[PDB]
């Protein structure tokens, strides 16, 4: 499985300990780190995922987990995680961009207010599958599978801050974070084995007013099995429900005050997953893995 | 008054007979053009504006009203009417673009699928003031005023089509076409002692479960006149209302069968305009013209 559902790694509880596996530097324990803000003194209740440990966390919601190193004269007392199994369902990588020709070869936008839902959303629009963000403002799109053909970078060279929201990397200049635009759709239809499907506007809080549907159709399934690796909702008012594809019957609702199980069965080759949004609220969203079985 | 509420003088029906008023040729009649299409004998009825008179009109929807010349071995049976008085509010004219430094220094998208009012929206979400298009799918944002630097230009040198709708002007090379980002909003406050206001998305078509307010209020009015110099509305469903703003009852209403009167006069300072929309169809839109009386 993947280890983090979140574009920043917010969600990663992992039990990495260095800045990177290769190269990299040791963590400094969180319940030791009281020269800084971020220890277990301020976020007792595992706030965060801080607790008697030095894995890499996201407390201060920055763009990429990360730790406190300890100081050697550097003058550095904290480093990001290169955390490779840290990287949620849709994220591409990584990727080198040199100009001419660059690795999206669509259609781009520089925007003020970027995010990752912002580029993929416009992207999306344009009827291409692939958006890639850079420089924190500027996002490209494109269908070319070969965007990898300038070569992969690591992630920690993807994490300048997305312009319209500072938890979120929007590459790098000269780096590209490449996106499938399908994250956060609003619904679609599903055919594969499986797949993940997030909340509208993922990874950005979900927009108000939303109601979305995405059918789930396997055609030869004899059931097919849901988990919920992310689930954030705030109020009760906002829904995720799921549906008979026969009958529209509603097999189950989770909103803020229920709570979605470990997984459950549905004994059908045909769903689908309802979302309605309150205006009032927004909230980090959600991200649904279903695996059918033959 | 402005003789044209379109982007491509569809609805121009004024008087102008002459390609140019300087340096122009002559139309024909539109009861002689029979060698072409575009005739009283295929418009009768006066589909079009098209009847017993040589006025330049645009009844194939094109990006600008024109008329047929009459070759001259030249090879060119018809050209487009360069008319001054027809330009709709909001847009402000086709300038020059040089390159650096280019004359909106806002933020830029480039499209496939670009219409005026993509371009309108995107600017309007990022904070600007204007959005300018050239080349057909090209979109530029900015708040300078001095747009107009780089020197003013003949509007149909901003008759490239724009990608997304092959029925409006959008600029060309070298030339940007710049339109005020209040054009087609989803609501708004007004305050001024008259405008304009355009359905949602307008120029393009109103979209789908469209809910619009639009605030007018202006302190000291006696009364306010409204006019709608253009309406098009395809179903009863789809909706304009005027609302008391102290009491919000309904003054007016308006749909695909109710049309809305030459004028009428509101004894308020403070009004509402309200706009519904079916899903289920879209239409041209709208435009209304409030002037307030002290
Ligand atoms: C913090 O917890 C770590 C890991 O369990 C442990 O090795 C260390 O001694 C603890 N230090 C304090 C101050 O509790
Ligand atoms: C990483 O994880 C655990 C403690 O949480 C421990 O077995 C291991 O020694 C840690 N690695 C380092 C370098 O401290
Ligand atoms: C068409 O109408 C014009 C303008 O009224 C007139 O001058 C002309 O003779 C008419 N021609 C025909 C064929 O009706
Ligand atoms: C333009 O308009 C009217 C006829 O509709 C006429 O008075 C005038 O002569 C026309 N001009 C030309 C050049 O035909
Ligand atoms: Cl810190
Ligand atoms: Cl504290
Ligand atoms: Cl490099
Ligand atoms: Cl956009
Ligand atoms: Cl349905
Ligand atoms: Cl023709
Ligand atoms: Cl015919
Ligand atoms: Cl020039
Ligand atoms: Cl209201």
């Amino acid at each position: 499985g993947p280890e983090c559902f979140t574009a920043n790694g917010a969600d990663y509880r992992g039990t990495q300990n260095w800045t990177a596996l290769q190269g990299g530097k040791p963590c400094l324990f969180w319940n030791e780190t009281f020269q800084h803000p971020y220890n277990t003194l301020k976020y007792p209740n595992g706030e965060g995922g801080l607790g008697e440990h030095n894995y890499c966390r996201n407390p201060d919601g920055d763009v990429s987990p990360w730790c406190y190193v300890a100081e050697h004269e550097d003058g550095v007392y904290w480093k990001y995680c290169e955390i490779p199994a840290c990287q949620m369902p849709g994220n591409l990588g990584c990727y080198k961009d040199h100009g001419n020709p660059p690795p999206l070869t669509g259609t781009s936008k520089t925007s003020n207010k970027l995010t990752i839902q912002t580029c993929i959303s416009f992207c999306r629009s344009q009827r291409f599958k692939f958006a890639g963000m850079e420089s924190g403002y500027a996002c490209f799109c494109g269908n070319n599978p070969d965007y990898w053909k300038y070569g992969e970078a690591a992630s920690t060279e993807c994490n300048s801050v997305c312009f319209g929201d500072h938890t979120q990397p929007c590459g790098g200049d000269g780096r590209i974070i490449l996106f499938d635009t399908l994250v956060g759709a609003c619904g679609g239809n599903y055919s594969a084995m499986s797949s993940v499907v997030y909340s509208p506007d993922f990874p950005d809080t979900y927009a108000t007013g939303r109601v979305c549907y995405w059918t789930i159709r396997v055609p030869g399934a004899s059931h097919i099995h849901f988990s919920f690796p992310l689930f954030d909702i705030r109020d009760s008012a906002d829904m995720v429900e799921l549906l008979d594809g026969y009958t529209h019957r509603v097999l189950a609702r989770f909103h803020g005050r229920s709570r979605p199980p470990l997984s459950f069965n549905v004994s059908l080759d045909f769903v689908i997953l309802y979302f309605f949004s309150d205006r009032i609220n927004q909230a980090q969203g959600f991200a649904v893995l279903y695996q059918a079985v033959k």
